[PDB]
């Protein structure tokens, strides 16, 4: 509905992982996330770039066949939009998002339901699967941090849980 998307699915396949997802050039740049977003600025969760997926796809809320690519139940677990921070800049430090994205630099603030706020995508040259590393940017914050995982499970777009996706398919 709104652009550009930011997606996050949950995702349940050989194991349990999220895959973020942000649009760019027309698709949607898209990264497995092992344990998914952290609210807090001092994890660092790893990111690994997977394929571009069509726009549409950040509604997709079902069952893809076990023994396929994407294989398992998919969960639309956050949704919203982003801005590119990196265009907030004095000139000659602004940065497209694919500009930033081919820099391996990604800074943006997400609009979702359950992530909103300054997140940073970083490239790496050595972490395994062409790692990144994906973290909540650091901002004042007096207190622990909710678990985001755990405090918000469900679909953002119908409520569901994880298992009641694969029964309905
Ligand atoms: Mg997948």
């Amino acid at each position: 509905i709104k652009h550009p998307i930011y997606v996050i699915q949950k995702h349940d396949a050989s194991h349990l992982h999220y895959d973020l997802r942000l649009e760019m050039g027309g698709v949607l740049k898209s990264w497995a996330v092992p344990k998914g977003p952290s609210l807090d600025p001092k994890v660092k969760r790893l990111a690994m770039p997977t394929e571009d997926h069509p726009i549409g796809y950040a509604t997709f809320e079902g069952v893809i066949p076990e023994g396929q690519y994407g294989g398992g139940t998919v969960m639309v677990w956050d949704i919203g939009t982003y801005r590119n921070l990196r265009e907030e800049k004095p000139e000659g430090s602004r940065m497209t998002i694919e500009q930033s994205y081919d820099q391996g630099k990604i800074e943006v603030f997400l609009e979702g339901k359950k992530l909103k706020g300054s997140y940073a995508l970083i490239r790496t040259g050595g972490i395994e699967k062409r790692g990144w590393l994906f973290f909540k940017m650091k901002e004042p914050h007096e207190g622990s941090y909710e678990d985001i995982e755990k405090a918000a499970p469900d679909s953002v777009l119908t409520g569901r849980t994880m298992d009641e996706i694969a029964k309905e398919g």
